[PDB]
């Protein structure tokens, strides 16, 4: 009773209460929480690390792995199969290899080549070189992780401390020391901290492990947060387990109320002093060390020993965790001491043999203590995210300290479950240790890894370099080319075709003008006043009419003979009477013009297909249903391509206005050329409006070489297969499709929704580009993409849904770099010709997918910048629609007949 009353008085303050450790316990929930803020995260002692491994294993598990281990007491290679054959789950065979402390405290690069050649040797012995077994690997140190496959050393902590290392992904460094070898390959898929695997390794076989705890040479929690209280990894979907880094608790000087000065001398002599200090009270690396120091301080005070002290007693390190725990057995301690402190150079009396005892009890059992207190905090957290009275959870261990002392887990057990009345805990030692659980994270991370490879794959396909671009930009330059000149624009797939419309506009037109819009989404008709003189006015008028799918490809009376009917609602809708009124007509299709007023129709293109219409004059057909009307008359005096339109409205006020853009149900563009190279025209002098018919770019097979197997599909699958190829991967009506056909294979492949190809997913148009803006642009939950998903009809996670936002991001970014290319071959034609050293712009544009879609248009002209760097063109989006300029180029129509 004496002396280990008194041994209790000396080491008063290293025994601690359950006051305290509720107190240490109440720290220790503040930190969990200031470690998983983010604004406390930069600062916070508890680092809470996301480690990306969302669940523990479902059972689906299944392959043959190799595990590396490095960090603990033994650095271990293992191959593991997990249910490679049936009625076993899982088979292993492992190797230690001897790492000497010159590896340890050495270089970074002879830290990772002695891996590497152990890695060489194990899979040299069992002969697996070629198999490309996938790699885990479990790396015990603080990481920072974005991925599973990354793992950025934070800090080195218990024997560890190579050179180069902190602040490396050391998979990166690993990699590199395997490629110096030249001798095999290694495919390193997955990296975990030992309290993960661990949690892994027992989650297999208990599916309530929520926790992962090693209390080995260093100590370490991991355990199961949910997302939204992780303000470091974006969602608030679902759990992720979270490696806390406990040993760094009291780093800031939180603890040294607790702390005593044998905690302080063990510190300061250490390898990383002012670090890890939790861990340093609590760990094997440590416990034996706090012991000699007491025992040193109590010889030296003359209270063991007779004061005799040896050099042996004063060296570091000299009685170990293993002794503490000899020490501590229940028939045979006393006489390990004696034969342990015999051994020290003392002659230890049988009294020295039960203070010494009663110190390694002391110094054992405040380790227990300390480590139940943080265990309750982490299992009040789990109760508390669970929302229940009561908490049933496991908790996996692993550790020499926590396995092989005689009495550390029993006491731990204990005390941690007096201080959690609410939980009912189950501990379950990890037999098979990390490898096992580094298996199954390996596993789900290398199914990943494949699906995202594929996925990369594909989408590849759809990536334009700028040299690519460069030479769409050649290509379409070329093709102006042949269609301008006499010699091949007959079989020349870019038309280039004259507008009749020789300049913009001068700033007298005025008048009252009648137009028509027909092509894009919607037929107009309009009424335009412009005025000219002191202030310049226009005022425009219009009502959108309907053309049911059945008139636009039914016959060409019929068609016409609708337009007619809008016409006469407009006149009575606005109250037009008097005179026939002059009228410009926008007809949005490729036509072969012999004057302003006269137009064939040479092909129809987006979703038209009206009879008797082809090889006709549209002018005339429109001039036919208005007779057969018999009621008003007009002037019709011009035929107008939307670009053209467009480019007008815009010139009105800009003088640098030269060219026009459509990018909505179909794309083209027109540019001011010269007479000059006009051939088809008779005339050298002054300027022409060219309507390209840019769409057909590709006709001829020039842009095979980037066109993928999904537009490929779009055409064919289209009305007017094999035609209009740019506009077709450019569009309004076609990009929905082209990601409609990749969503559609993906989920064939089984990377999105299921595998379930959903009725409505097979059906044509649901991915209409109105959505295609909308998911571009979104929200964190990405709930929105969700809706826009679920309504059509299929049921997403949020890894869908990204998916899809992916999807529709590389379609929309090379359909605005496509047009961008066509774009910058226009405006360098037009600089080049001129002679200029630079050009200055303007580009009128219009259309829906330009107008409404987030990256569009920005992206377009980043692109026209890169590509043609001595332009700076101007991009300005129409406003009133291409009629202020149908109703300007008919102004000049009448004026031009006199
Ligand atoms: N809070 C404590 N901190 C440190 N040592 C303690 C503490 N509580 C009890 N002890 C010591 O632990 C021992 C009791 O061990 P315990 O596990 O409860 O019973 P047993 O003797 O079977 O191991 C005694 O040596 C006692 O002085
Ligand atoms: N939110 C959207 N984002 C991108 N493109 C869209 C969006 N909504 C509609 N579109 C596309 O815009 C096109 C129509 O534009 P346009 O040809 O100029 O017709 P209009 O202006 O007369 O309505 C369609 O092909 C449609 O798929
Ligand atoms: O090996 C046990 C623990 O040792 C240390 O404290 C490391 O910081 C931690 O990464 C690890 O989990
Ligand atoms: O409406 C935009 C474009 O759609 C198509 O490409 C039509 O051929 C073209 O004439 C029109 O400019």
């Amino acid at each position: 009773d004496d002396q280990v009353k008194k041994i209790d008085k000396y080491l008063y303050a290293m025994r601690l209460s359950d006051e305290t450790l509720i107190d240490i316990m109440t720290r220790f929930r503040k930190e969990m929480k200031n470690g998983l803020s983010r604004d406390f995260n930069p600062t916070a002692t508890v680092k809470m690390l996301p480690t990306f491994v969302r669940s523990i294993p479902d059972g689906s598990e299944k392959g043959d792995f190799i595990a590396l281990d490095l960090g603990g007491s033994s650095f271990r290679i293992l191959r593991v199969q997990v249910n490679h054959e049936k009625n076993q789950n899982v088979h292993m065979e492992s190797e230690v290899y001897d790492t000497p402390e010159n590896i340890v405290h050495g270089s970074g690069s002879q830290l990772f080549d002695h891996v590497a050649e152990c890695l060489g040797d194990f899979m040299e012995k069992r002969k697996i070189k070629d198999k490309k077994l996938p790699v885990g690997f479990t790396f015990s140190f603080p990481c920072q992780q974005s991925k599973i496959d990354e793992a950025i050393l934070i800090t080195w902590t218990k024997r560890f401390k190579a050179s180069g290392v902190e602040g490396a992904d050391v998979v990166k460094l690993l990699n590199k020391a395997i490629k110096k070898r030249g001798d095999y390959d290694a495919n390193i898929v997955a990296v975990v901290n030992d309290t993960v695997g661990t949690m892994m390794t027992c989650g297999y076989d208990d599916q309530h492990c929520e926790v992962g705890l090693i209390i080995g040479t260093g100590t370490n929690a991991c355990y199961m947060e949910e997302l939204r209280h992780i303000d470091l990894v974006e969602g608030d979907e679902g759990r992720m387990c979270i490696n806390t880094e406990w040993g760094a608790f009291g780093d800031d000087g939180s603890l040294e109320d607790i702390r005593t000065e044998f905690d302080r001398a063990i510190d300061a002599y250490s390898l990383n002093p002012g670090k890890q200090l939790f861990e340093k009270m609590v760990s094997g690396m440590y416990l034996g060390e706090l012991v000699r120091l007491i025992l040193v301080k109590m010889a030296k005070e003359g209270l063991l020993f007779e004061g005799r002290i040896t050099p042996e007693l004063l060296t570091r390190g000299k009685f170990n965790t293993s002794d503490v725990s000899a020490i501590e057995k229940n028939k045979e301690g006393l006489h390990n001491a004696k034969e342990i402190l015999t051994r020290l150079g003392v002659e230890p009396s049988d009294d020295d043999c039960v203070s010494v005892q009663h110190v390694c009890t002391i110094v054992s059992f405040r380790s227990a203590n300390l480590v139940a207190a943080t265990l309750g905090a982490i299992l009040n957290r789990l109760r508390d995210n669970k929302g229940t009275p009561r908490l049933r959870t496991t908790v996996g261990v692993d550790g020499s300290l926590y396995k092989t002392h005689p009495q550390y887990s029993r006491r731990f057990h204990k005390t941690l479950r007096r201080l959690v009345p609410d939980s009912d805990v189950r501990f379950l030692l990890s037999e098979s240790g990390s490898g096992k659980g580094a298996a199954m994270v390996t596993a789900v991370a290398y199914r990943l890894a494949e699906q995202h490879r594929q996925i990369e794959e594909t989408l590849a396909h759809f990536h334009l370099t700028k040299d690519m671009l460069l030479e769409v930009k050649k290509r379409m330059r070329a093709e102006m080319e042949l269609g301008l000149r006499k010699q091949t624009h007959n079989n020349a797939v870019v038309k280039m075709l004259p507008s009749f419309v020789r300049r913009t506009p001068d700033g007298t037109e005025n008048g009252d003008f009648l137009a028509l819009d027909l092509g894009g989404a919607n037929f107009r008709v309009l009424l335009v006043k412009i005025r000219s003189g002191k202030k310049r006015t226009v005022e425009m008028h219009n009502k959108i009419y309907a053309i049911p799918i059945e008139i636009m490809q039914g016959t060409g009376e019929e068609l016409f003979d609708h337009i007619v009917s809008c016409i006469s609602d407009f006149l009575d809708y606005m109250g037009i009477k008097g005179p026939r009124m002059p009228l410009g007509f926008t007809f949005s299709f490729p036509c072969q013009q012999t004057s302003l007023d006269a137009g064939i129709l040479i092909t129809w293109t987006k979703g038209f297909k009206a009879t008797d219409c082809v090889g006709h004059d549209v002018v005339t057909l429109l001039r036919d249903a208005i007779k057969r009307r018999e009621e008003f008359d007009l002037d019709v005096v011009a035929v107008v391509n939307d670009t053209v339109g467009t480019m007008m409205t815009c010139a009105y006020e800009e003088p640098t206005c030269e060219v026009g853009l459509i990018v909505g149900t179909g794309s083209n563009a027109c540019y001011m050329e010269e007479m000059k190279n006009v051939e088809m025209v008779e005339g050298d002098q002054g300027q022409m409006c060219i309507n390209m018919e840019w769409g057909a770019f590709g006709d001829n097979g020039c842009l095979d070489d980037i066109r993928t197997h999904y537009d490929r599909l779009v055409d064919e699958y289209s009305l007017n297969a094999g035609k209009q190829r740019y506009e077709k991967m450019i569009s309004g009506m076609y990009l929905g499709e082209i990601v409609r056909n990749i969503l559609i294979d993906f989920t064939k492949k089984g990377f999105l929704f299921r595998g379930q190809i959903s009725e409505t997913l097979k059906t044509r148009g649901i991915f209409e580009t109105k959505f295609l803006s909308q998911i571009e642009s979104d929200r964190l939950a990405l709930l929105q993409v969700r809706a826009i998903l679920q309504q059509l009809g299929l049921n997403s996670t949020c890894d869908d849904s990204i998916l899809v936002k992916t999807v529709c991001g590389v379609v929309s970014r090379r359909a605005a770099q496509l047009c961008g290319a066509g774009m910058a071959a226009v405006v360098d034609k037009i600089r080049e010709n001129r002679g200029l050293d630079r050009l200055n712009v303007t580009v009128g544009v219009d259309g829906t997918l330009y107008k409404l879609h987030p990256h569009f248009s920005r992206i377009m002209h980043q692109t026209v910048k890169e590509l043609s760097p001595k332009c700076n063109v101007s991009f300005l989006l129409s406003e009133d629609g291409s009629g202020k300029g149908a109703a300007l180029i008919t102004a000049v129509g009448v004026r031009l007949r006199t």
